[PDB]
């Protein structure tokens, strides 16, 4: 996961971002 | 900005992650 603008997402999260980083996941 | 997985992408983007974070763009 992650902690972005006080809000958090969990282990697991994928989300689409722009290229260069396009469909990436958050194992923490 | 936001970088991650060795790639960053450009101030002014966004993106969709899952609640509770939601849609947030990235200002650097």
């Amino acid at each position: 996961g992650f902690c972005w603008h006080h809000s958090c997402v969990p282990s697991g999260t994928c989300a689409d971002f722009p290229w260069p980083l396009g469909h990436q996941c958050f194992p923490d």
